[PDB]
């Protein structure tokens, strides 16, 4: 008569392994989707710092490839 | 066997929360590799065009 209560405490604790399993296995993606919004800040910071620089070349290729017509 | 059937019906539960909770969470995931290649390419159009904006600037002294 205990078949049961020995069939279920083996699964009842086979189960605590896959909510165990899936529970930390959740913090994990977490601390990816909260990279996302950085990863799109350092994109932003990165294309916004490199048209500085490509306009800051545009500005240097006026005032230079002028001082080569007049040497 | 009431304290038992009555968690194999209800920790079936929770494993099917964090079943679909979690599919979810693997959708953005598929995204962050793609948000990362873009971050290294402006990176590097930044350094590029950080020492070309450097390079350009040293034919400044001899005009």
């Amino acid at each position: 008569l205990k078949q049961q209560l020995q069939q279920a405490e083996e699964a009842l604790v086979a189960k605590q392994e896959v909510i165990d399993k899936l529970k930390e296995e959740a913090e994990q993606h977490k601390i990816v989707m909260e990279t996302v919004p950085v990863l799109k800040a350092q994109a932003d910071i990165y294309k916004a710092d490199f048209q500085a620089e490509r306009q800051a070349r545009e500005k240097l290729a006026e005032k230079k490839e002028l001082l080569q017509e007049q040497l």
